[PDB]
RNA sequence: AGCUUUGCGCAGUGGCAGUAUCGUAGCCAAUGAGGUUUAUCCGAGGCGCGAUUUGCUAAUUGAAAACUUCCCAAUAGCCGUGACGACUAGUCGGCAUUGGCAAUUUUUGACAGUCUCGAGACUGG
């Protein structure tokens, strides 16, 4: 309110102000429509991994299910490679689980060491929900304890 | 029967030893420590805290450097002299101590160096 005060702007068209409200109708249909994808993929990724939905954040979890290629070829992967999956100057040797929001919750220098942490814990819980095992999610539940106990061993 | 591999233990030669060798009861660690290289790859301990027995010998200071001393008195050659004694003023033997013992015959150094085949020669300017 203080600066359209003072704005120094003049006004648009009629044109132009329906070509931006049209931009910003359909800004707000592509966000609606993220959150309802946000919301399936977690519902369906809960149903289908419910620990490595837990652990990393189901959106994430369904990013490295996929480009691994399933549960099933998730779990047969190592937790060297679950660290580097979703890779490709910006930061080498990074996943998807690197950029998750898990990982960025941390310094800088904290987040590499980091990435192992969630890599090899979530091979766990992916492992354990290869097969059909804890489906109220227990041991995602349990690992994110032991994942966040030591992150908070980490810092100060 | 011989050869041989791996791990461990013992001893020995040698090498290394404070960016070395460990302890850890605190935490973390193959259910993954730690990764800038090659990362759909590698795979072992890591972070902190805390350390780095025993015998022998030398040397120093110190009065004393840790295994059951100082001090006084006396005892442990010959020429003269004094007595005692012996033998005829003289001689001899032993004893004793009240002066002396580097000037040719002795005990305060004619010795030292050299040369020749047990024996001699040369020099000491």
């Amino acid at each position: 309110s203080v600066t359209a005060s003072t704005t120094q702007g003049q006004q648009l068209s009629e044109e132009e102000l329906e070509r931006l409200e049209e931009a910003c109708d359909m800004a707000l249909e592509l966000n609606a429509s993220k959150h309802r994808i946000y919301e399936y993929v977690e519902s369906r990724m809960s149903f289908i991994a419910p620990n490595l939905s837990i652990i990393i954040g189901a959106s994430t979890a369904a990013k490295i299910m996929g480009v691994a290629g399933g549960l099933t070829n998730l779990s047969k992967m190592p937790a060297c490679n679950i660290m580097l999956l979703g890779a490709q100057s910006v930061l080498p040797h990074t996943g998807y689980i690197y950029h998750s929001d898990i990982v960025q919750s941390l310094p800088p220098d904290l987040r590499r060491k980091a990435a192992r942490l969630v890599a090899a814990k979530c091979t766990l819980a992916a492992r354990v929900d290869s097969f059909h095992e804890s489906t109220e999610g227990k041991v995602g539940y349990e690992l994110k304890d032991e994942i966040e106990r030591k992150f908070d061993k980490w810092q100060e």
